[PDB]
């Protein structure tokens, strides 16, 4: 398995909004088409959210994933990874209900409580926002992603009992330290899939020294018992992916994380970012991991051992 | 002013509790005695909280500082720095009322929302906790220090209008990035007093690479328009102070931040930690800054230009 | 010039020897064909050495470049960069005679005296060595590349007078500090073309922390007044090229530096390595620099201002 | 041994010259008095050179150490460490003759060939130079310290057979990689005493990032099997000593390395610099190591197992 790079594709998320790009997937069929195309392009892991079809706003309910998960699984053996994020006012118990019911191989896990903002972008996007929910959100200077020590323990115990393992999303150094606290307690066992997230407002930035700091910290705290992946937000996406691939890590792309392709051009598909990351991986002389290889690298339970 | 090291002394805080050490100052007279002794030992800046005298629990009200601030100022020309922290349930408007009324030269400003915990220490301290509030607090796995982008802007505008400048407490890289957002908007002007805080559960750790990462980040984002200070929590206090002093930075000590002296011995006074930091500073061939020197280095309004 | 990446191709050098790979160019026509193929693949700068045609040993004489330089210039607008290296017993005056006579736009300049060794490969390669000079060289534990402060000054003054600018080869941190000494004296003017060389025995290694250390050091010492390129020796070539490209730097490839392609195979051409670098550059959404773009970025005198 | 800091004192060396400071020890009795005073102040290891008494020039002959070693041993239990440096034209066999004959517990070992220079100080110091040898040396732009792979191997095998262990002087990253080559071959066994040297012209600089780079590199290459000491040349001496002590490392001081005390004054004794380091060590709450503690930490043969 040496020299195999796992590409995760995060297809729509909850941070970007439909007025920001006509290519952001909104309907269940757009999301499944995006996931299937990304998997066919080489993404072994698909990170999934759902949205309301009427206005594109985030929908974290159990049933919102019903027309998503089985459709993708029928078409692709990719590893499906269900978010545990949600609105700042939603309880951790409600946020984990989709992963608790579907028992996926992976669920995402944000490792700390943090501010988040997109309000600096209001000058560029306000005139094109079509829905009031987007105006309310983009203008909100009081957003927190809440993931207390007690919340994270609850997710680890409750979802871990169903065989789900985590994409541990770590947005700054303290998230790696928080993860070390739970790893030393035995609440999660290795190999840990650690997704270090760069460039978001409220998180660490995307400078090369930020990337190496996160890598050095994770190496020191976890040794060989983790698998490193990077998420470079926005136009950092491919620069940070190339650093990770060149350093022995794995790569996350997707329209959840970056709407752009080049100088002012929007990305039209998730598959197009997978293809770019694959060009970098293969240019290095490495190979993209298949879903079966990713399941071995991440010690996952199998695409059949799920409730969909 | 080159080669002058500002020692800040944080005398009691709100993180440690009285059952943890009989030397933690609780009454207003204990706090003023601690501040005056620390200033006489060489601390040019005193970071202040108040407590209820009956049970030692934190007291963030305006009047709790009345028997503190004028008493210290009568005895010492040190710069008095009032906290803006408070219970996780207290609004930012209520948290800033003491600094808003007293118009101090400095107030503290936490730069992001973060988890915090002391619950891992429950096994060592539970049997000695005398007050139920300490049991409730030490056992709480859901503590957040809330400092949203909107909260921080409110503090900057409201307290800045009274001439107060900030001790910007930055507990991880993202806090430096958050501060850069407000600095670029002009909401705070340099020189920025940046207190990088190491070793707390919920914050960055205290490894030497953490220290250098925070320093490099601040240098890149702020250039020469800041003054660096370090706070090493707990038994990291003097190791991190010595790194900063040897690198051109300033130093924070105090029982708010570290209860210990050596191998299992509690520190008996704040002045004793000031004396240790002063031994390191002078051993380097440097000198401890006086309050007048600190006011020049930090561009402060003067110890007379305050409402006490 | 935003987003334009200069690819240097070093076609043969003096460190590898013919018995290590049948694809290492030896004759003048193999060296010119290699250079022209590399430039056609996208290399804007060609770093050149010559060899004796009979046994492949290094030939640093003026006339050894006569059947090389004008031939490449007639076929390609690439920038031609002449080595100033030489056998350890050759004086700096003799080493510089080729660049002194030909007055190229670029010449290489090693910034410090250092050990170098290949002897650990002797066990594997001894049986296949066809020439005694290769046995004497690979077995030599006493190799030094001599470049004293006086030597480097002589190169800077003597070749600078002919309008030649330098590829400053820096094989460790001290080489960047040596360069800073001469830059502060005004003996070289920016923009400095700094080639940081990783992975040779006797130089810095090729770990990612070594790459970021050389970048951070150069950024601190030279600011905006340099252009960074990387040389990852051996199988580090593409990993380190990808880091550089992803960080705003330029890339050096070539059979002088790395005999290998992917997965343990030898590289058949220099062009194949240029193509691999170009796949990484274009995968990042960047563009390979043309010779005219490299001349502007490096402030070079022009391909029509040379003595060939 | 937790918390015990080894102070090495290098009393005279060969880099500074008498006309730079009247306090640099020259005669055998000035060198022994300096060593005994430094050991009494707290230095557990004394790094020794000899000089010609008539003009102060370096004297690397066996017999130049005869009025030095036994005199110090009779007065102090400090570990005596004999240089293996020498004029650039002296063979490695001649350079090692003193340690070869005397079979000390420690000998110094420079791990690579490098430039060295003092010529930038010539303008300021020329008028005060009293001896022609000092003028010839300070003006020399062609100084190399020669330590090839073959040279270092010869030192390791020849002096190792007498039970001498090494102070491995590493003046840049490549020296730690050179040491790793010999350690992996088994030519030296741990624990390795690694002295990372900062700030010399021709070596790595003395910026805090240089210090952390050498520490991180040594930690990665050698793990727990080394003991780290720092040498900050010149006025960097105490800043870098403080970083090391605060990070779990050891400290080297002495007039060989730094002629200065504080605030631009020359240091009158080696003991004065030991006292300053000890003030930093004790201010940190650490303790200076005794000779017996240094022998255990460095796995030395004992002061009664030497040939003097
Ligand atoms: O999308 C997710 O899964 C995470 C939750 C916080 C922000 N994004
Ligand atoms: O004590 C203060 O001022 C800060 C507030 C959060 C934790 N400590
Ligand atoms: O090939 C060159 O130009 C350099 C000289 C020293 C080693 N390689
Ligand atoms: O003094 C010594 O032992 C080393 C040898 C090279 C420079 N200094
Ligand atoms: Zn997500
Ligand atoms: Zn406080
Ligand atoms: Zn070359
Ligand atoms: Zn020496």
């Amino acid at each position: 398995l040496n020299g195999k790079v796992i590409i995760t594709c995060a297809v729509t998320g909850a941070i970007h909004t439909p007025s920001m790009s006509p290519y952001l997937p909104v309907s269940a069929s757009e999301i499944t088409d995006a996931a299937i195309g990304a998997a066919e392009a080489g993404a072994a892991v698909i990170h999934l959210h759902a949205r309301h079809e009427g206005d594109g706003s985030p929908d974290q309910s159990v049933e919102a994933f019903n027309p998503i998960l089985g459709v993708i699984k029928q078409a692709s053996d990719a590893v499906l990874n269900i978010t545990t994020g949600g609105a700042p006012t939603m309880s951790i118990a409600e946020r984990i209900q989709p992963a608790q019911h579907y028992r996926p191989e992976l669920a995402s896990l944000n490792m700390g409580t943090m501010n988040f903002g997109l309000f600096p972008m209001l000058n560029r996007y306000e005139s094109q926002l079509k829905h009031q929910w987007e105006r309310n959100y983009l203008g909100n200077k009081d957003i927190i992603f809440r993931n207390t020590f007690g919340d994270v323990e609850h997710v680890m115990t409750t979802l871990g009992a169903g065989g789900t393992r985590f994409e541990f999303e770590c947005y700054d150094t303290s998230h790696l330290y928080n993860l070390k606290h739970f790893y030393d307690r035995g609440l999660v066992k290795g190999p840990l899939f650690i997704q270090t997230v760069f460039g978001l407002m409220g998180g660490i930035g995307a400078h090369p020294d930020d990337v190496l700091h996160m890598k050095r910290t994770a190496d020191r705290l976890f040794g060989q018992d983790y698998r490193w992946s990077v998420l470079g937000a926005g136009r950092n996406q491919l620069n940070i992916a190339a650093m990770s691939a060149a350093m022995g890590g794995h790569v996350r792309v997707g329209l959840e994380d970056n709407l752009w392709a080049g100088k002012g051009r929007l990305a039209e598909t998730n598959a197009q970012q997978v293809r770019a990351a694959r060009q970098i991986v293969e240019g290095l002389g490495l190979e993209v991991a298949t879903p079966a290889e990713a399941r071995e690298l991440l010690a996952l339970k199998g695409g059949d051992q799920v409730n969909f």
